[PDB]
């Protein structure tokens, strides 16, 4: 359900480019390609 | 994503049915209609 850089930065997470780093987990994308929603 | 009870449990969330209570925020479902997995920022 995490699909744009606000609802993901509100939900707590991080945007990042092409993959999340590691010990995060994917939670959604940030809507520009290629980017992930990723929380610690 | 996290879509399914499990998953959610396993990051340390909760499921809740209903809604994400004071001070957790919503990163994701737990599957069945209407279930939240909430966190703590």
């Amino acid at each position: 359900g995490i699909g744009d850089p606000v609802t993901c930065l509100k939900s707590g997470a991080i945007c990042h480019p092409v993959f999340c780093p590691r010990r995060y987990k994917q939670i959604g994308t940030c809507g520009l390609p290629g980017t992930k929603c990723c929380k610690k």
